[PDB]
């Protein structure tokens, strides 16, 4: 399918230490929301204790409350850049469109955090919001929910969700990470010039990982476990032309042969990290995309 008009005149206009890669990462997203305001949202700032310390966290209220599980939102960025107020876009629109409550996670990032703190943290996050809810008027099942790296996140907390006595009602997983051990068609057909490229990959790998090795491990490959039976109803998006589509849409064909209620939705003609780009109109679809899905939950 041709790459969407409007992804292509952003990649045609694209053009350092950590600290300034984080600055400019962050840069972008602050460039991108004064290009396509967020919708004003009530949100509430708070710290979660987790077994590797305190998880900042940001709380979203919607106008209207009509959706009865908490969300719990974790940002992508390679597990090295983003933050809370990187995923306000996204997270403030999945708040007021869906009308729940959205719990934001600010997770260590990479390389001062390596794996696997951030799916501990997560896991901690979860267990939180389970806990809270009923306070908060909700059913102590959540949702989680993530953009490519927290995509990955949501995914593996999702996988030990039963084993740590975590209620999830469902999973939204956009454009995630799930395999870092399988080359795929591709992650060899668009590796380069689609915004995420193999070379920033492999940096994000070798930031977060301890060693080449824990590629294997399945909290870091979420695909390679090989019993999905019973995991939660899975939303799981992608990207045409984003080199991680092949993987996502492999776990969600394995999802559902494993009898996971699942929705597998490739958005053609656009790449990798769209739902954190207003400019695209396929961002707001995609999030309708999670209101409807939410509507089948209960």
């Amino acid at each position: 399918m041709p790459l969407d008009p409007r992804v292509e005149q952003f990649l045609a206009q694209m053009p350092l230490s950590l600290a300034e890669a984080r600055q400019q990462f962050k840069q972008g997203a602050l460039l991108l929301d004064q290009m396509v305001p967020p919708p004003p949202v009530d949100t509430e700032d708070g710290t979660v204790v987790t077994t590797h310390g305190p998880v900042r966290i940001r709380r979203y209220i919607p106008d209207r409350l009509r959706f009865s599980h908490p969300l719990v939102f974790y940002h992508g960025g390679g597990f090295v850049f983003g933050d809370i107020d990187t995923h306000h876009g996204l997270v403030a629109r999945l708040c007021q469109t869906v009308g729940a409550t959205v719990i934001s996670v600010d997770y260590s990032l990479a390389p001062e955090a390596k794996f696997p703190v951030p799916v501990a943290e997560c896991i901690d996050v979860a267990r939180w919001a389970a806990h809270e809810a009923p306070g908060w008027g909700l059913k102590p099942s959540i949702v989680v929910a993530g953009d490519s790296a927290g995509g990955n996140l949501a995914a593996v907390v999702s996988q030990r969700a039963k084993d740590e006595s975590l209620p999830i009602a469902a999973q939204l997983l956009f454009y995630p990470a799930l395999d870092m051990v399988h080359e795929t068609p591709s992650k060899r057909d668009f590796a380069r010039g689609y915004l995420l490229e193999a070379d920033a990959m492999q940096w994000f790998g070798e930031q977060y990982l301890r060693t080449p090795d824990d590629v294997s491990h399945p909290w870091a490959s979420p695909a390679l476990s090989p019993d999905l039976t019973g995991l939660p109803p899975a939303l799981v998006i992608t990207a045409e032309y984003d080199p991680l589509r092949d993987e996502g849409e492999a776990y969600a064909e394995a999802l559902r042969a494993a009898g996971v209620p699942t929705e597998q939705i490739r958005f053609d003609g656009m790449i990798h990290g769209f739902m954190t780009m207003p400019i695209f109109p396929q961002m707001e679809a995609a999030i309708e995309a999670v209101a409807r899905f939410l509507e089948r939950i209960d």
